[PDB]
């Protein structure tokens, strides 16, 4: 009504577009290793996540919808209640969890069919209203063999698990040696921030908060890691923004970086993890590492060119995965935040971002707003970046100031 783009739909109209074929299926009459049970919820979700995504719709609908999917076929077809599991130190489950990894995939279509079914008379999850700040969030594979890259829009609790809590939370995870690291931190992060948020002490800043929700997604991650013997990680950066009180906190740990746009320019709020920092190159050094020029740039031991990662278990100490945080105040000249990986940034300065952001908001209208990340993936790509490359963006002010601010 008073919204822009797919903010303006309702649930069904989403779903019935989403799912479009399964519905012409049926008008057509057509009958249409093993990981911990603690991790099952949030690992279905992810998955669901992927694949709502593929089916063409914004990723705040997609991180709703995928809960929403999840929890339907949890309640409606599960023996267990995976929903209701609580994360346990000294407890790792992996009984049945096959057979459940493939319930979660199986009845999707089953999960929504039921649903579309229903009159949102008598059916309350229909006449849902999509609250939060509007992002973008999106990735391309490039010039890789898989995309190792994953990343988080939400712009409040509604998109985790549809409960109350009005904070925006935005991460970007670029993986190395594998996807296992990333696709845990993207399947988990909700989990360990909104426990953290539930258990939090009036004297926890909202830096420290996130702080702590990467340290217990990375204490969480370990375990399995070590379980299952992987061998990569991923660098992370998330940021969490409380538009009441016109704060907003960044954690990274890596090379992946998280900007804040203004009425004049881009600035970069993360400080990179790279052996080049004299700092970090300290750090590794009293850790037993030693940094080598291997190819055309310094790496720890050879390998790895960063000195701070989630996972990598193998690499630690010389790998730390202490967080390097920062909170910023929110100033009513602020109009966007970004984060990417370094794929953007490896051929993307800041002045580029801003031009970019400038070109998009006077070729498009303002009800393409979502497209914007992709838009500077593709431009990416285009400007010769050999990574994956992902973006996520959170509008501090709506796609119509920035669009305002834009304008030629
Ligand atoms: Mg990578
Ligand atoms: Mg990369």
């Amino acid at each position: 009504e008073d919204h822009i783009g797919d903010r303006r739909r309702s649930v069904r109209s989403l779903l019935e577009e989403a799912f479009a074929d399964e519905m012409e299926k049926t008008s057509y009459d057509v009958e249409v290793i093993a990981g911990p049970v603690h991790d099952v919820f949030g690992d279905a979700i992810h998955d669901i996540f992927q694949k709502m995504m593929k089916r063409g719709q914004a990723v705040d609908f997609c991180h709703w919808v995928s809960h929403l999917i999840a929890t339907e076929i949890d309640e409606k077809f599960s023996e267990v209640a995976f929903r209701d599991v609580q994360y346990n130190p000294d407890i790792y489950v992996t009984d049945s969890t096959t057979e459940a990894k493939k319930l979660f995939n199986d009845k999707i279509w089953p999960a929504i069919d039921k649903i579309l079914q229903q009159n949102a008379e008598t059916c309350p999850i229909l006449s849902e209203k999509w609250s939060g700040i509007h992002v973008s969030g999106d990735q391309l594979k490039g010039q890789r063999h898989k995309q190792e890259d994953r990343f988080l829009a939400y712009p409040n609790g509604q998109y985790m698990d549809r409960g109350e809590d009005p904070i925006s939370v935005l991460a970007v995870f670029d993986g190395h040696g594998g996807h296992e690291c990333s696709q845990y931190a993207a399947g988990h992060l909700w989990e360990t921030w909104l426990e953290v948020r539930k258990s939090r002490d009036p004297s926890d800043s909202l830096e420290d908060q996130l702080r702590k929700s990467l340290e217990l997604l990375d204490e969480r991650m370990t375990v399995r890691s070590v379980k299952e013997c992987w061998k990569g990680g991923s660098t992370a950066v998330c940021c969490a923004i409380d538009m009441d009180q016109k704060l907003m906190a960044l954690a990274w740990l890596g090379d992946s970086p998280g900007y804040v746009m203004s009425n004049i320019e881009f600035r970069q709020l993360t400080r990179g993890h790279s052996p080049s920092d004299e700092r970090e190159a300290r750090r590794v050094e009293e850790a037993g590492g030693q940094l080598f020029v291997i190819g055309g740039e310094l790496r720890v031991n050879g390998v790895l060119n960063l000195t701070r990662a989630l996972g990598d278990v193998p690499g630690r100490p010389m790998i730390s995965n202490e967080p390097e945080t920062c909170q910023v105040p929110i100033e009513s000249s602020d109009y966007l935040v970004l984060l990417a990986c370094d794929g953007i940034s490896d051929v993307f300065n800041e002045r580029d971002l801003y031009q970019l952001v400038e070109a998009f908001a006077n070729d498009y209208p303002v009800e393409d707003y979502a497209e914007l990340s992709r838009f500077i993936c593709t431009k990416a790509i285009e400007a010769g970046s050999a990574d994956n490359v992902s973006v996520v963006i959170g509008f501090l002010r709506p796609p119509q100031d920035v669009w305002k601010l834009m304008k030629h």
